[PDB]
């Protein structure tokens, strides 16, 4: 197939600018111009751009630099038809963000880290994005007694309220999202799935402001059905932008090509988007890869693992629609009840006064007879993997 | 030392009174009387016995035998002096549930499970519990396409601001603990972790009357911080109950004794719930022990485990005691500043306009010379160790 | 596609017969007949049927009991055709096998499971089965004071090496395959993986004898890559019976229908079984499907999931036929050096003194050049993602 | 507690020299000075040093500068009274190691790492090293078709057994140590467990010259028992050196000190490792540190985390030897069975004939009854941690 900008596929400048210095070795890759890394994206379907304050202007560039920087950086887009939908800060590469930015121990660290993201909603809202990314990859502990977590999510919490303050008063327009991570770097990160960073999020000041931005590879990292997670954020109003890419499970972050780790979730979550309500998709946000091309690979490893990204969601796409459309499966849905759940499990007025004086709800229920009835999922998953396999 | 009722230590009747029959085996323990278990863990020091439906009246007694169990059972409780702090449902044993009990795709499966516990709040508010404890074991799914989430999500609540409304109505007084786990018995559950419970209980009717049941091993389960979890649970102020015990990371779930599986982790957990603020403990709830005595025992074992839960809970107390009274210990938190994240980053009156003013808050800070800074924090959790082992 | 004899797809009589009774729940199902379960694999394609003791012969039945199953079993395998590969034996459901068969710390139990197995070894040899398959299910510990390691593996090798004899002065032929899990029902089993295994077999007396029974799920319940440790396997040529299921990583053992939970790992490892040496599979013996039916299901589903078995293994073999006669491909593997790996590293007649004299071996040698250079693994594996897909 | 020579504690001069420079950030601290850290260790009681070649002489110095590092490191050694007793190379870092070294695809990596090997091995020779220890970090692949797992085992095989034959042949004496490790770098390393890298080296020429060099964060990574794997080694007697550390579960490789990761399974390590057979340590070779001072410490909190290993050990060996000497424990021991496991399963020359004819074995044994008999395993676990615990 071929990509449209109506896909919105996103990329991170960070992505295939990854020079591949892992944990344990050196880059194997040179530096990726940023006026070129737009040129490429824009070639291979991408609609839009994103990035950390530094990754584009290089940490402690004077003024001069940075202007120079961007006024190029705005011409390629220009000129390309790209936009940058999202940005973000980076608040875990430099030393002094050892202990975290927002929730530092130190007190200046943290007065630091909210100058430093103030700065980057300012180019954020110069260059039309949306939403500003939040990933607390500093934010936690390697050992309990080090970090008060509740004075961490004040502080976090603190910083939070603020940042949506400036935006509103600036007329911004930005959405918050909040991006989980259970570990690394640290030993373990504060908000560390989905879920406890939704809860977070609740207790701002303006909630509706802040959502979640989840990725595929995070929820993976503790073994969590990743497909389910999104479908509890859609429930509750909070996927404000996600983050797609593979991973094998609890083991150091992977960030493969999306679909190169879980294929199985990675065709539900597609599923999930794109065969939404009233046939149209549940999500309409951008729908980012945030990941990295294997440090084996040279540049033409890179454009070819940033195509196999669009290549594997427009596959998956095609074979969920298919799935959907066919009638054996619409046969097995039935067969399962997937829809009965949707009916209220009270009729309309009932109340527990009503449900009590049911005798077929309890005093006359058959529960032996109901639990020996099957539900025929099994043959339902085989229905959706065939479909994945395209043999049908 | 010695439990004292002030301790609060509950057991579940299901704890001491596990056959043993595991997945792959026969039970290698008789049944256990309940009025013997009443009488065993009054012995024991334990304040509370706590219990589903259908551990203490089979799952299908006639009224006239429920309502013999029911009285020998409060007589046991008068004679020793034990109450029932909480009480639960069995949703998950009889093949009915096989789909779940609240999300079961069968309409007629969700108006019995209803009818099941709303009997079980009755026997409860009777027996003077306070809470309600909800493991939705069987709320889940093998398949991604076999449930839908958002549906699940939408029957969960309807189910939930029922029994709120029904309590509420009859003057129960009853709070709700909704117990998150990960997997097991279903290939995932829903609400899986107790970020996920405290998020979906933020959308209910009656919020205030909802909160979470946290276990030890469930998050484990996930490899997650269990302390952190709890920290943050309590920053909401949700932590309604907690059900303590041991588990060796990812794997089925072990119910080992409390502190037998991460004991670093059930050190600091014991440390957060007692040496709260204000010297205080920062949660005043039963400490229950939900495990099982190992499949090797014979019920002399079946006892030495019950007294190792409570051994181990005030060994590690009185170890988090002397952590804290320690100059030293008190000096490393100093040097570690641990109690500086407790100082809003922010200066009283301070806001943006004022922030971006300060340039010693970023155009004069000098990232560089306070990144180079130690934190002390390896000193600080080898002082915490060598006080867990009686080494200070 | 439709399976042959020839397939040899083979499925223990536990499998379909399995009354799903789980760790937190009742039986769904009914028993299944022995007679009746012959009659059903042989409809779907299966070539044999494999079982335990004591799934066939109840415990304990005395031998007019034992006698006539055996016999009607029998009948049931002549109108059928079906044979009898391999055979097993309980040793871990009883309660006197709580603390393992041939490692009980109880020197009784460990007696009396060399005698329940010897017992087994003589009907294997009547029905014309080629392996024993011996799972240590119940070898293992909860505590680490509460085995010895080193006299365990004693008294396994000691067990072992007198089956052995027997078999062999009996004339019965048989090989003895060991099957590692890492856990469950035991906090940690002996043997845990193929390598754990392996290396045990290698200090047996007779370790021609002696080989592995790897689960795909058991090796994923530790995260490892199931493909490359049956890779290992068949290098040391230790691969004397494959068990094929599915698993979602580290949780307890679920038993899913092969190809259901890691597929990539499910194609990888249908390549390597079948795209063996000359055009000829790697491996000859048994694709034995060691699954459950998910507890949600009658026995229509119990029928589905036995089919739902062969039919991902066949669509897997036909697309990784597919991805290896694809030019594509072939280009792909050159530019990735796949094959190279398989040249020596060194020249023929080349020692350490010649290679210490070739100075661009490492002297003259340019290592950064060569470090430069991608390998293509990305776009290779796209490729294979493809042809899984049937997107080519 | 103070440490001896006779203790055996080294410590690479990778360990105390990581600068914190992660995945995610830049160096914390600056580089250490090897002769610096010669002495420093000295002071704080280890015995030893090791260091990898790139680690000492800088990848790429010319012999002139080459040589003056290993004269100065030589006499720090000298002055101070330090040994090497064990040496390693870095076939990891540089980008020609991207895709491994003695398994690279590329022929010529392969030529190049075996030479950068030889030559390690005589500067070792020269120092005094008896262990070679071989980490095949970037042995491996992130994708199953890239790499060829047999002709990897057999081009890994080639290698090693042309370094025994010079070893040989220049009568160094050494011994090589493989050290297993599941992942990370690359998505799946080869011989990803001990198991696996015993069964391999079982298969090389001159096998009594090859062991394994476990780790405890390695085996952990795969949530795997570290001292039940060590107990294996020593029934095999592959225990040639091993690595110390901590770490949480399977996630990114932590390196935390000794004892800060799973406390409980230090525990049973360290008894293992030393109450041996007849009060002798089981394990005679060095107690190697592999660890990170964490990325929020400067070189005090470097010198602190050196110093806490050491007394992670010593404090650990002193609990677990008042635990083996206690009475109450010796009597636990004892109602376990503990030792009755090291008593042959059959009666001297006893064979299958005799045990066949022993009807005590079999036809007139009680399984029920013996299978309600409790191990008592609980309660000496209890005794076990009131030990570590400094309550006994």
């Amino acid at each position: 197939v071929q990509a449209t900008r109506e896909d919105k596929f996103s990329f991170g400048l960070w992505t295939v600018g990854w020079q591949a210095r892992d944990a344990f070795g050196d880059a194997t890759r040179t530096a990726l111009d940023p006026v070129e890394a737009v040129h490429k994206l824009a070639e291979i379907g991408a609609y839009g751009i994103t990035f950390h304050d530094d990754d584009l202007v290089p940490f402690g560039s004077d003024a001069q630099t940075r202007d120079g920087i961007i006024a190029g950086f705005k011409k390629a887009l220009d000129e390309t038809g790209l936009i940058v939908p999202m940005v973000t800060t980076n608040l875990f590469t430099h030393p002094v963000f050892k202990d975290g930015g927002f929730t530092s121990n130190d007190r200046s660290v943290r007065r630091y880290a909210i100058r430093k993201v103030l700065r980057q909603m300012d180019l954020g809202a110069e260059l039309g994005a949306k939403t500003l990314v939040l990933w607390g990859g500093r934010e936690g502990a390697e050992y309990d007694s080090a970090k008060d977590v509740s004075a961490a999510l004040d502080r976090y919490r603190e910083a939070l309220n603020l940042l949506a303050q400036y935006s509103e008063d600036r007329g911004y327009g930005l959405r918050f999202a909040i991006q989980p991570k259970p570990n690394e770097p640290r030993g373990d990160i504060l908000l560390p799935t989905a879920g406890h960073a939704i809860a977070f999020v609740q207790e701002l000041e303006r909630p509706e402001l802040f959502g979640i931005n989840p990725e595929t590879g995070h929820e993976q990292m503790s073994n969590l059905n990743f497909t389910q997670g999104i479908a509890q954020a859609l429930w509750h109003k909070k996927l404000f932008h996600i983050d797609l890419n593979g991973q094998h499970g609890p083991k150091f972050d992977q960030d493969l090509v999306f679909g190169h780790g879980d294929l199985l979730n990675a065709f539900s979550l597609v599923d999930l988007l794109e065969n939404g309500p009233d046939g149209a998709p549940a999500y309409d946000g951008p729908r980012h890869f945030d990941y990295k091309p294997s440090r084996t690979e040279d540049y033409d490893g890179v454009w070819e693992s940033a195509k196999a990204n669009i290549r594997m969601y427009l596959l998956l796409k095609e074979r969920a629609k298919a799935f959907r459309a066919d009638p054996e499966v619409q046969e097995a849905l039935a067969a399962s009840k997937v829809a009965e759940l949707k009916t209220p499990t009270l009729n309309p007025g009932e109340g527990y006064a009503e449900l009590l004086a049911d005798r077929s709800a309890f005093e006359d229920y058959d529960a032996d007879a109901v639990g020996a009835k099957g539900f025929g999922f099994v043959k339902l998953n085989q229905l959706a993997i065939e479909h994945l396999l395209g043999a049908r």
